[PDB]
């Protein structure tokens, strides 16, 4: 009787798979693998199994943006459509076009990607917020004084959605030649923060934040890691990944069982009969995933 063996019938199956620093994981922290499958470039999984990350080091920060901003383009070469993709046509220009400036004062570009975003500022107010797909490089620069009329950008042929932006709640006033879109648009944007093992990551993979909420706590606060703003969180370059030979049921209400408790298939473990068990085993329930996990038992 081998002091591990006993450890695999009563506890359970478990790996654990180093990665070398600076590397990223090609699975998710709780996520389902299979025996073969790369956990990493170079670590691969010799089990079925679900993959927990071992203390990461990175947590990225997809950041939700939404600005509402307006573009002017011929009637006759626009894409009518009442929400785009990233990506996406938005027009046809026939012949070189230029998106004129319809209020004056100083202009702030911020880059976005394939895109680009204008404001137009008065002293301490925004006169302005207009939108120029790629395709439409701008003819102005971060803090140039514009007039009304004078051209801002300019579009030769088509007109694109930058790759990971999205318009939607599209409202197109007609206007002789020309037409007026005012777009609502939403694009991630991403931060990436350090933790050094002094530190610990309070928000689980995937988690909706807000802005003020504490993502990473320390003893110390310039250590700590507050929320720019509404997001959602990602796990990257765990040191390791511990498999674990056993299953995973994510529930939407209220838990049937308890950690602890044996299971057989059938057996219900959430959500009314709704979730129940695939595989005998012990159970673990975890809150900080929503989820209800079946360790195989045999």
């Amino acid at each position: 009787l081998t002091d591990e063996e006993y450890r695999e019938l009563r506890y359970g199956k478990q790996e654990t798979y180093p990665l070398p620093a600076g590397v990223d994981a090609l699975v998710k922290d709780g996520e389902e693998v299979v025996k073969g499958q790369e956990l990493a470039p170079g670590v691969v999984s010799r089990m079925d199994g679900v993959a927990l990350y071992r203390f990461p080091r990175r947590v990225r920060v997809d950041y939700l943006r939404k600005e509402r901003a307006a573009l002017r383009i011929p009637l006759s070469a626009w894409v009518e459509k009442e929400a785009y993709r990233p990506g996406e046509v938005l027009a046809e220009l026939s012949e070189p076009y230029l998106f004129r400036a319809e209020e004056s004062g100083v202009v702030e570009l911020k880059d976005l990607a394939e895109g680009h975003l204008i404001y137009l500022r008065q002293e301490e107010e925004v006169v302005a917020r207009y939108f120029l797909p790629a395709g439409m490089t701008p003819l102005v620069v971060e803090g140039e004084i514009v007039e009304v009329g004078q051209p801002l950008a300019e579009g030769k042929g088509l007109l694109r959605l930058p790759r990971h932006m999205t318009a939607k709640e599209v409202e197109a006033e007609e206007e002789g030649d020309s037409v007026h879109l005012t777009l609502f648009l939403e694009w991630t944007e991403p931060k990436d923060y350090k933790v050094a093992p002094h530190m610990n990551v309070i928000v689980p993979e995937g988690a909706k934040v807000q802005a003020g909420e504490k993502i990473v706590a320390a003893i110390d606060p310039e250590e700590e890691v507050i929320a720019e703003a509404e997001g959602v969180v990602h796990l990257h370059e765990p040191a390791s990944i511990l498999v674990v030979k056993a299953r995973v049921y994510p529930f939407e209400d209220d838990v049937e069982v308890t950690t602890g408790d044996r299971v057989a298939p059938g057996d219900v473990l959430a959500d009314g009969g709704k979730v129940k068990s695939e595989i005998y085993g012990r159970v673990e329930v975890d809150l900080v995933r929503n989820v209800v996990r079946v360790v195989e038992s045999y």
